[PDB]
C-alpha cells in the first residue's frame, strides 16, 4: 500500500532530519517555505534563492504536504545553502479516504445544511458561516501552515534555543536579491527605531522605478491582504500568537492569513504592527494578468533595470501608519468543521 508507504517515510524523514549541505548553526534568518504540488513555481523560487547575495550559512526549510520524485529532485539540486525538508504528516495523500481527507460519509461541500441535517451525513451539525460544508482540499493550506510554524520553532532539532526570526514564504515568491541585505538591517532599524514593531515584512504587492524608495521603510498596521509575503517572526511573536491557539484553530476562514487578521484585532491584546520596505524585495510569481518563464524574465527585468539602487547602505523609516479602530474581516468561511478546530488544535499536543 503505497499511502501507509508513504506514512513511514514521512515519519522517519520528520525525525531524522538530515540536514543538507552542512557539515555552524542557524544565526539571524531561518526560512520556511510552504509546498505543495507546483514545481515549475518551486523552481523559480529556488532560482532567485540561488542570486540571492549574502545566504550561503541560512538554513531553508522546505515544508511539504505532498510528496512527489519531481519536487524532491529540485530541493535535492539546491547545493549552496543549508536545507531540511520537513513532511505535514496529516496531509490528504497520507490519509485519501479519512479525515482529514475525504470520508465518504461526509456531507457534500454543496449539500444545503437542511437537508444535510436529515440526511445523517456525519458533519451534518457543523457547517461553515454559510450553510456549506468542508472540503478537504481547501481545509490542507490552514492546517499546513499551523502545524509548520508549531513544528519549525518546537521539534526542530538544529533550531533548539534558536534566537533570531523565521521567515515564512510559499512555493510561488521570488525573493530580490538583496532580501537578506535588507532583512538584517530591517531588524536593526526594528531594535534602534520601532519596539512596538512586532514583525516585518519582506513587502506587499506593489512602481517601475525604485528612485528615492529602496532605502525606505514603513511602520504600518498589519494587514493580511497587503503583509502576508515574506513574513519574519521572533520567538516572542510566535509565542503570543499561539496563545491565540483556539481562536486560530476554530475562526470560521481556511486562509491562515484572514485568520491572522482576525486574531490581531479580537484575540491579540495590541494590533500586530509591521515593518516592511516601500520597495518590495518579494514578489508573487503564482499571479498574472500564468507561464513561469514570463513571471522570471519580468520580474528579473525589474530588478535588473534598478539594479543601482538595490542593496541599500542605509534603511530610513519614512512612513507611519497606525489604525486606532477597525472592522473586524468577514469570515471567508470553509472552516466550521469541528474536525479541523480539533485538528488544528492537536499539533502542539501530539507526540
Ligand atoms: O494543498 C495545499 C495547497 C496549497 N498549499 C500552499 O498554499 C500556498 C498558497 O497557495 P496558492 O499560491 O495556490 O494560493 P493563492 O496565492 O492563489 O491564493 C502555497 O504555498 C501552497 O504551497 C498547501 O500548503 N497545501
Ligand atoms: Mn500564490
Amino acid at each position: 500500500n503505497l499511502t501507509l508507504r508513504y506514512r513511514s517515510l514521512v515519519y522517519q524523514l520528520n525525525f531524522d532530519q538530515t540536514l543538507r549541505n552542512v557539515d555552524w548553526a542557524p544565526r539571524e534568518l531561518v526560512l520556511v517555505v510552504q509546498v505543495h504540488n507546483r514545481p515549475e513555481y518551486l523552481r523559480l523560487l529556488l532560482d532567485s534563492l540561488r542570486k540571492a547575495q549574502g545566504i550561503d550559512n541560512v538554513l531553508v526549510i522546505f515544508s511539504h504536504d505532498f510528496w512527489s520524485t519531481e519536487i524532491n529532485q529540485l530541493i535535492a539540486g539546491v547545493n549552496f545553502c543549508p536545507v531540511l525538508q520537513v513532511f505535514f504528516p496529516f496531509s490528504i495523500q497520507l490519509y485519501p479516504n479519512e479525515f482529514p481527507g475525504s470520508d465518504p460519509r461526509d456531507c457534500p461541500r454543496d449539500l444545503p445544511k437542511n437537508a444535510a441535517l436529515k440526511l445523517g451525513c456525519i458533519n451534518a451539525e457543523y457547517p461553515d458561516s454559510f450553510g456549506h460544508y468542508r472540503e478537504a482540499k481547501f481545509s490542507q493550506t490552514k492546517h499546513h501552515w499551523w502545524w509548520k510554524l508549531h513544528f519549525v520553532w518546537e521539534r526542530v532539532k538544529i533550531l533548539r534555543d534558536y534566537a533570531g526570526l523565521i521567515l515564512f514564504l510559499e512555493e510561488d515568491h521570488y525573493l530580490a536579491p538583496d532580501f537578506y541585505h535588507v532583512f538584517k538591517k530591517m531588524w536593526k532599524l526594528k531594535q534602534q527605531e520601532c519596539p512596538e514593531c512586532d514583525v516585518l515584512s519582506l513587502g506587499t504587492y506593489s512602481s517601475r522605478s525604485f528612485y528615492g524608495m529602496a532605502d525606505k521603510v514603513d511602520v504600518k498596521t498589519w494587514k493580511s491582504t497587503e503583509h502576508n509575503m515574506g513574513l519574519a517572526l521572533t520567538r516572542n511573536a510566535y509565542q503570543k500568537l499561539i496563545e491565540c491557539t483556539d481562536t486560530f484553530c476554530t475562526y470560521d476562514d481556511y486562509n491562515w492569513d484572514w485568520t491572522l487578521q482576525y486574531l490581531t484585532v479580537s484575540c491579540l491584546p495590541k494590533f500586530w504592527k509591521v515593518l516592511v520596505p516601500q520597495i518590495p524585495r518579494i514578489f508573487h510569481a503564482g499571479d498574472c494578468g500564468c507561464r513561469p518563464s514570463t513571471q522570471s524574465a519580468q520580474i528579473e527585468s525589474l530588478l535588473n533595470n534598478n539594479k543601482q539602487y538595490m542593496f541599500p547602505e542605509t534603511l530610513t523609516i519614512s512612513e507611519k501608519f497606525t489604525v486606532v479602530a477597525i472592522s473586524p474581516p468577514r469570515k471567508n468561511g470553509g472552516w466550521g468543521d469541528i474536525r479541523d478546530h480539533e485538528l488544528c488544535k492537536s499539533y502542539r499536543r501530539l507526540q
